């Protein structure tokens, strides 16, 4: 026999004691060690006094696997537990005082998510997704990384698109008091202006000029062309997004960017941030130059209020 602890969030343990005659499984359920699937395993020697991982199976463990997570998919323990037995074995290198990922299982597009997440403002609203940001700035990445797999329903290996990443993020994210007030002109069909809030107001897909967006972009309108443009916009960021093509990046004038060189899925992202001069960051990689010219498909912006003088 051992005791042991149970936990679902790893702040509230619960007191067991197991026989070691029978599988962790046969007594927790799906039981988890340090996201090994311990389930079809019996107690050993070493496993007394340690804390595991079990999905819930009464109130008390649903209710505090919610409050923690945010979510009451059932799978969901099992793919974050799935994802931290890699993320727990990759290497998580300072570049440029910014925590960064080296190269596994193509794994470039959550390296560049999370250079990203280090220069831009978002409170998380999980619980587990905020305690493992706070950590992940500090070096410690590994839990964060398994978590945005989890939460975006990716698995390890799986292309991943950074763009998308970031969004599913945002949805996770307090963006309430994040406003854009939009203006549409028709020539036939007059004037009109729509307001978006939340993560819809910090992203927009179509050019990464984030001028260009308050000059006005062409969109097609319900009579068959309108202009829409920035009339608002009250965020702390600005996403601006396109699909990749040749676009000179100039230092000071943007926080960060992602690169996207190759074929369409299966090609490999960098990460272009600007400090006193613009770096790129390749995973375990770094480089830098005053200028830049290449495919970029994601632009960051700082922003605070922005009232337009049309
Ligand atoms: C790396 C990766 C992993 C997965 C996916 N997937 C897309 C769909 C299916 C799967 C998952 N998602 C549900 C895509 C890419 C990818 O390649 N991302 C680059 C930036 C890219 C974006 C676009 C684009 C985006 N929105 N729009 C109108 C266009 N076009 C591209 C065209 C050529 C080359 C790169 C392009
Ligand atoms: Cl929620
Ligand atoms: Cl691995
Ligand atoms: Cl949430
Ligand atoms: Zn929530
Ligand atoms: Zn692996
Ligand atoms: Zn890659
Ligand atoms: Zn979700
Ligand atoms: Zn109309
Ligand atoms: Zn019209």
């Amino acid at each position: 026999t051992i005791k042991v602890f149970t936990t679902v969030d790893n702040i509230n343990l619960h007191t067991q004691v197991v026989d070691m005659s029978m599988t962790y499984g046969q007594q927790f359920g799906p039981t988890y060690l340090d996201g090994a699937d311990v389930t079809k395993i019996k107690p050993h020697n070493s496993h007394e006094g340690k804390t595991f991982y079990v999905l819930p199976n009464d109130d008390t463990l649903r209710v505090e696997a919610f409050e923690y997570y945010h979510t009451t998919d059932p799978s969901f323990l099992g793919r974050y537990m799935s994802a931290l037995n890699h993320t727990k074995k990759w290497k998580y290198p300072q570049v440029n005082g910014l925590t960064s990922i080296k190269w596994a299982d193509n794994n470039c597009y959550l390296a560049t998510a999370l250079l990203t997440l280090q220069q831009i403002e978002l409170k998380f609203n999980p619980p587990a997704l905020q305690d493992a940001y706070y950590r992940a700035r500090a070096g410690e990445a590994a839990n964060f990384c398994a978590l945005i797999l989890a939460y975006c329903n990716k698995t390890v290996g799986e292309l991943g698109d950074v763009r998308e990443t970031m969004s599913y993020l945002f949805q996770h994210a307090n963006l309430d008091s994040c406003k854009r007030v939009l203006n549409v002109v028709c020539k036939t069909c007059g004037q009109q202006q729509t307001t978006l809030k939340g993560v819809e107001a910090v992203m927009y897909m179509g050019t990464l000029s984030y001028e260009q967006f308050k000059k006005g972009v062409q969109i097609p309108c319900t009579c068959g062309q309108a202009t829409k443009y920035l009339v608002q916009q009250e965020s702390p960021f600005v996403m601006m997004s396109a699909p990749p093509a040749q676009y000179e990046l100039k230092h000071g004038t943007f926080t960060c960017a992602s690169e996207y060189t190759g074929n369409y899925q299966c090609g490999h992202y960098k990460h272009i941030t600007s400090k006193e001069t613009l770096y790129c960051i390749d995973g375990a990689l770094l480089t830098k130059s005053s200028e830049y010219k290449g495919p970029i498909t994601d632009v960051f912006y700082k922003e605070n209020s922005y009232t337009t003088t049309i």
